[PDB]
């Protein structure tokens, strides 16, 4: 019983996670194999307009100071990604996990070690906004923590963090560099557009409310096409059959066919929460995917 | 910038679950050195009024299996102390962390990892609550996780879970085996007492919010005595000159004398915080010390 944001446990990533140097900038760097990860503004007062191609050209390998706990890992190459710099050194990993590289889409959560100078210092959970953006919780010098998700024993790393917007939410890539959403690294004013609510993932919060006994919103039904109506006066992602679906595990659990819960959710976009309380919250929560609610409640 | 229910790095923690087997109970434990941990309800149908004196007496050594990972421990000694059941084994961990022991108080927080067959399947944060329970999530099976601080290198060991209560909230002990509250471990029911709102850790977090740019429930002053009034009016904790010194470098960072944050919280008891949101949630919180807003502030 209870329902929390509950992060992976994060050991099988800090043994992965080194200290990057370069000139007088320090960042956080992925060791896995013998390939280091990192963001490629490590190389930059330039960060206005780098020449990211330029500024590389004037470096070398011995340029790159790489430090795994106290051991001191030899660079033998290093190449430009889209905008990660990957630095072959001369020793393999042996804490590399199984892993993978994984492109996540929005919607999806991970969990995030958040990290200075090569040492973890906290683990959380966060989502990948409809707008490629993340609301996570991020200091200077934070640059290169990378979020993930484990199935089994496999590691998927899905998020390097490179950038906090003068918003304050944060925007990094995928472990091949190419960012989530239109940013681009570069401290230039950028917009990331209208964020909305993941519907899909509301849902699986409600069924998780109804696993732990708050019922008090079930009510009606609804259709797809006028439960989406409603979806948009509130700036809600649309429904889709494929949502549907992937709700049907938890609807059997519980009894309550999906489009019901839509119908409990329309009142509550309707009406409001009426200063009660679902899990603890007093709003509707939507960084639970249908897979974070089975992982929690089985 | 960005504030999050932050938990700490689990992987020196993961090193030490393992499976503790007696009979057909199965749950989790902690080795450190040659020593296992885990509750001694393990060796229970007989929770409803146990003798675990006379319990334990059937039991030799032999009958405790041990799995750590795919490794077999040999159990070469066990000895019950308060609530817990020590195991020595033949072998020390290889993976003990430096750590320590605590008792920590009400209000304090630390990180879970739950733990399922000895295995961690996610890490949060709580706290302990003024009434000695914690608002966990754990399901059957989760008994013997434990709760954890770390100080640089050092894991500081503050929880063992033994019991969801029919409320759905969870007791346990320190790893001496003494339960936080006035609980037994017997299937028999338990009243936890009145809660209370951690007031401190309320201010805490709203300081947070002021560093982090949520400045719309700043207004006035109050007296120590005048704010514990409407404290005892709310069911907050009382707060005491202890707690205004624990404030003080975020009343120095920030610019904001105590009792004027004091005034601020007062209005926010008395007029609720109207729609709007402080750092993204529609209601106080109240599971952040002082500390945690230190550590993730700086
Ligand atoms: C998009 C717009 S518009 C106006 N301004 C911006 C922000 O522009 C950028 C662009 C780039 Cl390319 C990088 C950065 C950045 C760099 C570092 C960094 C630099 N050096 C180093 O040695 N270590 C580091 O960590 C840290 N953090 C940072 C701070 C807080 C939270 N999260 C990340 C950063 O945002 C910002
Ligand atoms: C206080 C009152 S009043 C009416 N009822 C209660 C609860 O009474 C107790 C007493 C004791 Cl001594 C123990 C338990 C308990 C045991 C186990 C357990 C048993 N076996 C095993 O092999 N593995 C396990 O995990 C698990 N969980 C449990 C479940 C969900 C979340 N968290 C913990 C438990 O609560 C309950």
């Amino acid at each position: 019983s209870g329902f929390r944001k509950m992060a992976f446990p994060s050991g099988k990533v800090e043994g992965c996670m080194v200290q990057v140097t370069c000139g007088t900038t320090t960042l956080n760097g992925l060791w896995l194999d013998d390939v280091v990860y990192c963001p490629r503004h490590v190389i930059c007062e330039d960060m206005l307009n780098p020449n990211y191609e330029d500024l590389l050209i004037r470096k070398s390998n011995h340029n790159f100071l790489v430090q795994a706990g106290n051991v001191q890992l030899r660079v033998i190459g290093h190449s430009m990604q889209n905008c990660v710099l990957k630095l072959k050194v001369d020793t393999a990993n042996p804490k590399t996990p199984k892993y993978k590289f994984v492109r996540i889409q929005p919607g999806q959560t991970f969990s995030v070690l958040a990290c200075y100078n090569g040492s973890p210092s906290g683990v959380y959970q966060c989502a990948m906004r409809p707008n490629f953006t993340i609301k996570g919780s991020f200091l200077n010098g934070s640059c290169g923590s990378v979020g993930f998700n484990i199935d089994y024993d496999c590691v998927s790393f899905c998020y390097m963090h490179h950038m906090e917007l003068p918003t304050g939410v944060h925007a990094g890539t995928d472990l091949e560099g190419n960012f989530y959403g239109p940013f681009v690294d570069r401290q230039t004013a950028q917009a990331a557009g209208t964020d909305t609510t993941i519907t899909v993932n509301v849902l699986a919060w409600l069924y998780a409310a109804v696993i732990n006994g708050d019922r008090w919103f079930l009510n009606f039904t609804t259709t797809l096409n006028d439960f989406n109506l409603v979806a948009m006066k509130y700036n809600y992602e649309p429904l889709t059959q494929d949502h549907v679906d992937i709700l049907g595990p938890l609807s059997a659990q519980t009894g309550i066919a999906v489009l019901d819960m839509c119908a409990s959710l329309k009142e509550l976009l309707q009406n409001g929460m009426n200063g009660r309380t679902i899990l603890g919250s007093a709003l509707l929560e939507d960084e639970f995917t249908p897979f974070d609610v089975v992982r929690q409640c089985s």
